[PDB]
DNA sequence: TGGAGTACAAGTGTGAGGAAAAGTAGTTGGGACGAAAGCAGTTGAA
């Protein structure tokens, strides 16, 4: 902050407000819908012949 | 009964020897407490 008024910060983050009538699980399945998700993430198995 | 030759010693010049403790002659030993960060004008080619 003080020093190199870094544009490119290490840990760069976003806090977002949630309304007052979403609940819970619906706010669940919203940071679902947001984060990134590599297709490395659903593979089990890769099995090559 | 006088002289002709002649070895024994009294007597006279030439250099050659003797010695030592000082110095100097050739080899070998030895002398040399530093594998730091995000960042910026220049500058890479697109």
């Amino acid at each position: 902050i003080v020093m190199t008024a870094s544009a490119a910060i290490k840990t760069p983050q976003m806090t977002l407000p949630i309304w007052n009538d979403v609940s819970d699980e619906q706010a669940d399945t919203f940071c679902k819908s947001i984060s990134k998700v590599l297709l490395s993430e659903v593979i089990d198995k890769v099995i090559v012949t």
